[PDB]
């Protein structure tokens, strides 16, 4: 499908996906991002208005290129002062997610169930938050809800910002020149901005290059708005192909399993990791007797988690940076209202068995089971136990 496949070229902006609802778990234990938002970033729109203005000024638009600045300074003015909220698709994708988990595990949810939901201090993370309760209360007012959030979940839902060698590695890292290589090597603005400009050959390849990859980040955010309004197809299938490999790229190497980051990225995920195994053992033991834990976080929140579980594919060290968009994508791990479930379940001879659902369809780990997608809880968790004790000495590698 060409049109499946434009979407996907969002990247972690994709929409959250189109689902379908359909023995019963006891408890479920969840990571959500937030829902769909606006633009966090005014940059790329001012880049991309300055250089129309400028090129306007030269006698350098194109017919197409004096609309495309209309409308960029339209979504300026509707943009401001909305910046990085959730927008009503993000808050219908919540309460899409809610509903399916509600119809496929009613008895979970039925008569005084108790869940615990937290989120981060962000603004959308909490909204979603919101919907996602609002949507179970209203199925069941009968539910008893525990809802909490801020800077005191740093340490589990926002790692990413207290690990300084993660900060400077974001910051100032090696994959930083690969990605400039990459995009230069993979961006070809002349048949892009030739749709909007005079001369397109007469800019600088990094100019044309910047300018290319604003024009995509407003084009691939916009669908997230819930403003009715496209500019997907300023661009071919090919088009959106390449720019989404060069984001892809750029997510991989600075959140996730890429070799240059060392697993830096991912090793700074294990407090979460270690919270989920402990909410789960209290559950189990009694300690806890929630029928559910809900998160809402971020996709630097999703990403390096899902990488540090081990969940197939995720974790790849691809050495060579021109294959990582065969073994590895974003789109599929962490789009708009990306979200981690396991689901718990006790059979009729009392063994605890997992399944974990990666964006609500099944993921494998590598290890053995006699029934995927359910796995020995056992088996997972001297897993994920591992896993964790080698985040620990990844992060010994570095102060």
């Amino acid at each position: 499908h060409m049109q499946t496949k434009i979407q996907k070229y969002a990247g972690i902006a994709m929409p959250y996906p189109n689902r379908t609802d359909s023995m019963t778990p006891f408890y479920i234990n969840h990571l959500g991002r937030h829902g769909a938002r606006f633009p966090t970033s005014r940059k790329a729109l001012d880049k991309v208005e300055k250089v129309l203005v400028s090129a306007q000024q030269e006698n350098g638009l194109t017919s197409e290129g004096m609309a495309l600045l209309s409308m960029i300074r339209r979504l300026s003015r509707l943009f401001d002062g909305q910046w990085g909220k959730l927008s009503k698709l993000g808050e219908t994708e919540q309460e899409g997610i809610a509903g399916r988990m509600i119809r496929n595990y009613p008895q979970l949810f039925s008569n005084s169930a108790k869940i615990e939901a937290i989120a981060t201090y962000v603004p959308r993370s909490i909204n979603s938050m919101d919907a996602f309760l609002s949507c179970m209360i209203r199925h069941n007012p009968a539910l008893q809800v525990q809802r909490s959030e801020g800077k005191q979940y740093n340490h589990i839902l926002r790692f990413f910002d207290l690990n300084k060698s993660y900060v400077n590695y974001k910051e100032k890292g090696d994959w930083l020149p690969i990605y400039k290589a990459f995009v230069h090597k993979k961006i070809s603005p002349v048949p892009i901005m030739k749709k909007f400009l005079l001369n397109p050959e007469q800019y600088l390849d990094k100019e044309a290059e910047e300018f290319v990859m604003a024009l995509f980040s407003v084009a691939a955010i916009l669908p997230d708005t819930s403003i009715p309004l496209n500019l997907e197809d300023l661009f071919t299938l090919d088009e959106w192909h390449r720019y989404w490999q060069t984001q892809n790229l750029r997510q991989y190497m600075s959140k996730s399993s890429a070799p240059v980051g060392k697993m830096l990225p991912v090793a700074i995920a294990w407090p979460l990791l270690s919270e989920f195994i402990r909410s789960a053992q209290e559950v189990i033991s009694g300690k806890s007797d929630y029928q559910a834990n809900f998160r809402f976080a971020h996709a630097e929140t999703v990403i390096p988690f899902v990488s540090l579980m081990g969940i197939e594919k995720t974790d790849v060290q691809v050495c060579r940076p021109d294959s990582v968009s065969v073994y590895w994508k974003d789109y599929e791990i962490s789009p708009m209202a990306a979200n981690v479930q396991w689901l718990f379940y006790r059979d009729r001879d009392q063994r605890i068995w997992v399944k974990i659902l990666l964006n609500e369809e099944a993921a494998a780990l590598p290890i053995s089971t006699a029934c995927f997608p359910y796995y020995s809880w056992e088996k997972t968790r001297i897993f994920f136990n591992q896993r964790i004790e080698m985040a620990k000495k990844t992060l010994s590698v570095f102060n």
